[PDB]
């Protein structure tokens, strides 16, 4: 009768928690994570771990205020600390490096990031220090610091390569390995192939970051001049399944690309700027995406002369003439496009490619 009566506190204790949660009452939800703590003592360190974990992550996803969610995070550390109960501490140290990082507080990230490392480099069961090399490779991507993003990447893949890790650590490691490689945009052949990975890893076991995984491989390809791959990608047994907003803007784009059509690349951007320009990491490309489309649209519109008034090429293009010149000498220049022009008379000439 008492092995089972705490067995039916534990289920109220996180039915209410559950119950603050989808009411919207963070306080009362603070107070429960106060008030059950003497009771944790009747159980073992490992039940009590999960019953403050499981509340404290109830206590994050309820818009409470980054500065109240940072405070109640401190707080169970520190009583963590007070009651040495140290595996409980660490790993709400861990999920407090990434509420740091969700919240765009990255230098405290990191410090807290370093303590850490310290301790869980120096134990067994390597499980954690995985996720905290990923989570300190994430914020050194957000700090544009790519060579210690790249470090402690390899630190999480090398701690990973000994476990066996579960999949959704598994794609986690090969959608940060994709992130990277195309982050100066210098291999995105090989960018693609860890987000496939991904993709893999991810499908049927956590769909969000399946779609994720599969959009970045479309975007590889579009950034690889290889757009027309997008659509039997797509058209695969497994891709179709996962339709909407999201592949649809990487079909659009990857339409415009094959069309050689800036205004048809405008026309994407605008219509699916959720799935777009608001994507940390589609955002990191589309500058250059930009360029390239300016370039092919260009080279469309050019194709049928072997001279041409930039006049004319600027009229088609629907863009003032100064802007339209300097993209074709800078073209010429950097040896994009083989020609040369007559800037008092407004021609290009074409040389015979």
């Amino acid at each position: 009768n008492d092995e089972e009566r705490i067995r039916i506190k534990e289920q109220g204790i996180l039915q209410q928690g559950e119950l603050y949660k989808q009411e919207g009452k963070a306080k009362e939800l603070a107070d429960l994570i106060k008030v059950t703590r003497p009771f944790l003592s009747s159980i073992s360190k490992a039940k009590a771990a999960k019953l403050v974990r499981s509340l404290v992550d109830m206590f994050l996803d309820m818009d409470a205020g980054t500065g109240i969610e940072v405070q109640l995070c401190k707080d169970c550390i520190e009583w963590a600390k007070q009651e040495k109960r140290t595996f409980l501490r660490q790993s709400l140290e861990a999920r407090l490096i990434a509420l740091y990082f969700d919240t765009a507080l990255y230098t405290e990230a990191l410090a807290l990031g370093a303590q850490l490392l310290r301790e869980l480099k120096k134990l067994d069961d390597k499980n954690l220090l995985v996720e905290v090399q990923l989570l300190e490779s994430k914020t050194y991507h957000a700090l544009s610091n790519l060579p210690k993003a790249r470090a402690a990447l390899t630190s999480a893949r090398t701690t990973a390569n000994a476990i066996y890790c579960p999949p959704k650590v598994q794609g986690a490691l090969d959608l940060q390995s994709g992130i990277l490689h195309a982050a100066d945009e210098r291999d995105f052949k090989t960018a693609f192939s860890y987000f496939y990975e991904a993709f893999e890893g991810f499908d049927s076991v956590d769909s969000v970051k399946a779609l994720t995984s599969l959009k970045y491989m479309l975007l590889c390809k579009i950034m690889l001049g290889q757009s027309d791959d997008v659509n039997q990608l797509v058209s695969g047994k497994l891709a179709i399944t996962y339709s909407g907003r999201d592949i649809d803007a990487m079909k659009s784009v990857a339409e415009a690309s094959h069309k050689r059509s800036l205004a048809d690349f405008q026309a994407a951007l605008k219509e699916y700027k959720k799935e777009l320009a608001e994507d940390v990491i589609v955002q990191a490309h589309l500058g250059t995406l930009y360029d390239t489309m300016l370039e092919q649209n260009l080279c469309r519109i050019i194709e049928p002369y072997s001279r041409v008034q930039v006049a004319h090429v600027a009229e088609s293009i629907q863009l003032p003439m100064p802007q339209v010149e300097k993209k074709l000498s800078q073209m010429i220049l950097d040896k994009k496009f083989s020609g040369i022009l007559d800037q008092g008379e407004g021609v290009l000439i074409v040389f015979e490619e």
